[PDB]
């Protein structure tokens, strides 16, 4: 789950019902995913322009991250295969990004952690 100072999470691909996106909440400047077992999908909302950068530990597999623009549009910031990717979002956007899943053939153990940081560009 959240981590003491809800500035993190941890938890496993059997997050709630399967085909719902479960729904994380972090209201810090910096702090950290570790996604175990990556199945369905994840929203994490990130509580002036801003800029979000993702930091990967690697080995990074399980999942792609995207980014919400207002669009409906989406941004690939991480994704599995072959250190660090940053993407900016409007002063009026909703600071979110998509954790989705990738559809791995084999049932085994894969970690999608990630860190990131807010900064006020």
């Amino acid at each position: 789950g959240y981590s003491e100072d809800r500035c993190s999470w941890r938890g496993s691909g059997l997050t709630q019902e399967p085909g719902s996106v479960g729904q994380l909440t972090l209201d810090c400047t910096e702090g950290a995913i570790e996604w175990l077992y990556p199945a369905g999908a994840l929203r994490l909302t990130l509580g002036r322009p801003s800029i979000v950068c993702l930091r990967p530990e690697r080995p990074f597999a399980g999942a792609q991250v995207f980014a919400e623009r207002m669009t409906g549009n989406l941004e690939l910031l991480l994704a599995e295969g072959p250190g660090g990717r940053c993407m900016r979002w409007g002063p009026r956007e909703r600071r979110a990004l998509f954790l989705q899943a990738t559809p791995h053939r084999d049932i085994s153990r894969r970690v999608a952690a990630f860190r990131f940081e807010l900064h006020e560009d």
